């Protein structure tokens, strides 16, 4: 149930508007990696690989969440973004 719903809102996240904040994109990435891989064990990327360094930092920030806890928070975050975009369009 939880895993099948997490996969469902992973597809829904692909149809999210690009106007969402960079912070929300980093939140969703960190939650997605934390739910599927778990806490990050890769070394931090290089000081000039900034695109991967911010993705790593966002993943590092949610290292305390369990895999199922991260699945539920990821679903919740995608839900909040879908219903907020629906309240902004006609």
């Amino acid at each position: 149930g939880l895993q099948e719903e997490f996969e469902e809102f992973a597809e829904k996240a692909k149809t999210l508007p690009d106007t969402i904040s960079n912070e929300d994109k980093l939140l969703l990435y960190g939650l997605y990696k934390q739910a599927t891989v778990g806490p990050v064990t890769t070394g931090r990327p290089g000081i000039f690989n900034l695109k991967d360094r911010y993705k790593w930092d966002a993943w590092k920030a949610v290292e305390g969440k369990s895999k199922e806890e991260a699945m539920a928070d990821y679903i919740t975050k995608v839900k909040q973004l879908l219903e907020e975009a629906s309240a902004s369009t006609s």
